Order: structure tokens, then C-alpha cells, then sequence
């Protein structure tokens, strides 16, 4: 019976010799949920990420074979791509397309950000979110740390441990999950919620873009998830350095009626996206975030 789940993870990966199909193996990251390494498809002679996870030691089967399955079958130039899996000696590596240019957090954190290039990367964002929700697919974990970065300006969104897929019978859900400072209010408050929950999650992901971090983040996991119960939309500690176009945008990504709030597909017309800069505006802050580490 359990954990006879693992026919089902057995069954996902690929087989054969990962070390034969990749070579040039190079430690690039190691944090709790994993080590990340450098690699060279032997093939293609192409450079790829691959991850490593312990196996047990997380866990959990039901919600990695979600992340491995729901990749699959949700190809975007806007997503990480997800390569190949194997299972070698309990460990899961997991193969993805390598991004050089760091996450958003090192960014957001690290150096200052014009509208422009916040529209950018809104825009891309919006784009991946458009083409899950219409896949039916909700994230539930939008924030910069899953905004990888390419070295020529390249915005993807990864990360898919925490979604979900909801149907015309059940278009809700109703389980307390993502990291607290970007939850949509109604999912702080146990509601039944829908793809807007990842618009709100954007929303807080443009405030880190501005503040450099998204609200009540000196408080405690627990304070914080208090704080958006009752506060409802944050407020910006400078609203009027921002133009007015640019807090239109927020209020629309930040719209406690659920109904109000916008949609991908809606604020992918936003008037904030047109005085978006190219993606090669964004190298610099790439080069930025690099020095200073
Ligand atoms: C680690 C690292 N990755 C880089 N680029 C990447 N290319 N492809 C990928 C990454 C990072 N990736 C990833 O899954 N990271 C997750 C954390 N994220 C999801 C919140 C992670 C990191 C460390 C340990 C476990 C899990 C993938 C998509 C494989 C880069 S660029 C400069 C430094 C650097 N350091």
C-alpha cells in the first residue's frame, strides 16, 4: 500500500547511466532542498543544472512527482525547462536548462531597479503565469527566489513543488501552502482560492523589486501571516516615488476582491508593460548582483 507510491516515481524517470550522458560535473549551489551542479550534455555538448536531492530526507513522493510531471507537460519559453530525471542510489537528480545570471533576489536585493526594467520582468512573469492558468495550473509559490535569470536578460519562472492543477469540477483549493510574506490574503485565511492567488504573489514580487523585500519581512514567519490576515493590500513605505501607471499595476496585482484583482491574461495589456525596457536592460543589474558576493 505505502509507500507504494514510488512505482509511480520509478516509472516517471529515465533510464541509464547519468554520469555517461553528462560530464564536466561542478558544484554550483548546495542549500537544504538539494545541491545544484554544472554539467556538459556529452550530446549536444550543451551545459545543463542538474539537482540532487537526498531522497526520503525531504520528502514528499506525492508533491516531487507533481513537480517532475506538471513540468513535463508545461513546456514555456518563460519556465525553467525541465530536461530529464533519474533516480541513482536515493538521490533524484533532476536535469534542468542552466540560467547563468542568478535568481531575482540576488537583484532585487542587491542593486535598484527602474520601471523599466520591473516591467520587464513583470511582463515575462505575467507570460508564464497566462500560459499555466490557462493550463490550469497554479503555482503557489511565486516570489524572485523562483525567477531565474539568463545571461542575456532571460526571465523563467521555476520551482513547481508547491502547485497545483484544478479542474471545471473543483476550480479551488484550500490548503495553507507557499511561503508566507507573498501569500494572497485568502489563502492566509483559509479560503477557497484560485489562479489570482499567484497574481497577488507576483503583486508582492514587484514590491521586492521597489523595497528590495516584500512586507513585514523583519517579522516572524507567523507575525507576518498575521499581518496580511488583517492589514489586507500592503502599503509601499514611498507610494509617490512610483509613477502613477506603476501603482495602478500594483493595485490591480494587490486587490483584495479577488474578483477585481487582475488576471494574467488582463494585465498582460497593462498600460505599466509598455514603457517595459528590453531584456538586455537587465545584464547590468546581472553584473551588479555578481560583484558584491
Ligand atoms: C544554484 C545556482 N543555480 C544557478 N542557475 C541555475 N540554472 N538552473 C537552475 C539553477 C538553479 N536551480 C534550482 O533549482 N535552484 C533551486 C532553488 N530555487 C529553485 C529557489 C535550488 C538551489 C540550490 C539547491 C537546491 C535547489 C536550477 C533550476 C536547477 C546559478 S547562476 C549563478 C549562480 C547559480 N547558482
Amino acid at each position: 500500500s505505502d509507500e507504494e507510491i514510488l512505482e509511480k516515481l520509478r516509472s516517471i524517470v529515465s533510464v541509464g547511466d547519468p554520469k555517461k550522458k553528462y560530464t564536466r560535473f561542478e558544484k554550483i549551489g548546495q542549500g537544504a532542498s538539494g545541491t545544484v551542479y554544472t554539467a556538459m550534455d556529452v550530446a549536444t555538448g550543451q551545459e545543463v543544472a542538474i539537482k540532487q536531492m537526498n531522497l526520503q530526507q525531504q520528502p514528499k513522493k506525492e508533491l516531487i512527482i507533481n513537480e517532475i510531471l506538471v513540468m513535463r507537460e508545461n513546456k514555456n519559453p518563460n519556465i525553467v525547462n525541465y530536461l530529464d530525471s533519474y533516480l541513482v542510489g536515493d538521490e533524484l537528480w533532476v536535469v534542468m536548462e542552466y540560467l547563468a545570471g542568478g535568481s531575482l533576489t540576488d537583484v532585487v536585493t542587491e542593486t535598484c531597479m527602474d520601471e523599466g526594467q520591473i516591467a520587464a520582468v513583470c511582463r515575462e512573469c505575467l507570460q508564464a503565469l497566462e500560459f499555466l492558468h490557462s493550463n490550469q495550473v497554479i503555482h503557489r509559490n511565486i516570489k524572485s527566489d523562483n525567477i531565474l535569470l539568463g545571461m542575456d536578460g532571460s526571465v523563467k519562472l521555476t520551482d513547481f513543488g508547491f502547485c497545483a492543477q484544478i479542474t471545471p469540477e473543483q476550480s479551488k483549493r484550500s490548503e495553507m501552502v507557499g511561503t508566507p510574506y507573498w501569500m494572497a490574503p485568502e489563502v492566509v485565511t483559509r479560503k477557497a482560492y484560485g489562479p489570482k492567488v499567484d497574481i497577488w504573489s507576483l503583486g508582492i514580487m514587484a514590491i521586492e523589486m521597489i523595497e528590495g523585500e516584500p512586507p513585514y519581512l523583519n517579522e516572524n514567519p507567523l507575525r507576518a501571516l498575521y499581518l496580511i490576515a488583517t492589514n489586507g493590500t500592503p502599503e509601499l513605505q514611498n507610494p509617490e516615488k512610483l509613477s502613477a501607471i506603476f501603482r495602478d499595476f500594483l493595485n490591480r496585482c494587490l486587490e483584495m476582491d479577488v474578483e477585481k484583482r487582475g488576471s494574467a491574461k488582463e494585465l498582460l495589456q497593462h498600460q505599466f508593460l509598455k514603457i517595459a525596457k528590453p531584456l538586455s536592460s537587465l545584464t547590468p543589474l546581472i553584473a551588479a548582483a555578481k560583484e558584491a558576493t
